[PDB]
């Protein structure tokens, strides 16, 4: 009988609106696939449906329209959150080289230091084997202009580690909520600290490694992009809003439709 199509009918619309509802949500890459395969073929359904009542005398062009609107409406959204995710993603990796770049930095700049602070102990406990016929004065005023100079790259160094902590915690700060409300602050915050790491970067001693911090600056310099990437996420988070409300009504007009359809079956059956 032509019952069992509202049964159908409405089992399609219940599908339909389910994998609309987990499209528009969809957390990964898979989840917005499979939702929007289960969408594009629950509409198919419908339309078969549809197309087989129509031809029992039934009248299906107001259901065949609003369900024709939906899909056009949900296309753009599954495209939209499907954008969305693959910033998402792009976010994720890059901001993890960032971090992983200034903790590299950071990493180098300790061992410099540890270098330097190691080379001063060594001398300084030079200074006390002096006692041996060997006139101090000599040694101990070179020996102790070395330990002054060592102790100056400590500093330096640690100058260096502190600049490269400071810009990683930057960088995990980020998170698009954040990056919506103090903006601008943010970023004109990351240009100084990561300026900062630069002019300290070009005063490495041995030009060797002052080489390695080179490279990974220029990752660590992409902190520009990791915004930009924050922020169309956020041009489009606020669109896929505004999409969502317009659903309620039409999602109402819809489902308020098949009801109808549904009891001219279940009346126009006895």
């Amino acid at each position: 009988p032509t019952m069992n199509m509202a049964r159908q009918l409405s089992e399609a619309s219940a599908w339909e609106l389910f994998a609309a509802q987990n499209l528009t949500s969809a957390d990964n890459e898979k989840m917005w696939q499979a939702q929007g395969r289960m969408l594009t073929a629950q509409s198919l359904k419908i339309n078969a449906l549809l197309q087989a009542l129509r031809e029992q005398g039934f009248d299906t062009t107001a259901i065949e329209q609003q369900e024709q609107e939906i899909s056009r409406s949900l296309r753009q959204q599954g495209e939209l959150v499907g954008q969305r995710l693959q910033l998402r993603q792009q976010q994720q990796q890059l901001s993890q080289q960032i971090v992983a770049a200034a903790d590299e930095i950071a990493r180098l700049a300790q061992g410099q230091a540890n270098n330097a602070t190691t080379s001063a102990g060594a001398t300084q406990a030079g200074i006390y084997d002096l006692i041996e016929q060997d006139q101090r004065q000599a040694a101990e005023s070179a020996l102790d202009r070395l330990i002054d100079i060592d102790l100056e790259y400590v500093n330096q160094m640690n100058e260096l580690r502190l600049s490269a902590l400071r810009v990683q915690q930057m960088v995990m700060n980020l998170g698009l909520e954040q990056i919506q409300k103090n903006a601008p602050t943010l970023e004109k915050q990351l240009n100084n600290a990561v300026k900062i790491l630069q002019r300290r970067q070009i005063r490495i001693e041995d030009p060797g490694v002052r080489a390695q911090v080179a490279t990974t600056l220029t990752t660590v310099s992409q902190y520009s992009d990791l915004l930009a990437l924050y922020q169309q996420d956020s041009e489009i988070s606020n669109h896929l809003q505004t999409l969502a409300q317009n659903n309620i009504a039409q999602f109402a007009q819809f489902s308020s439709e098949v009801s109808q359809l549904v009891d001219t079956i279940e009346l126009r059956n006895q």
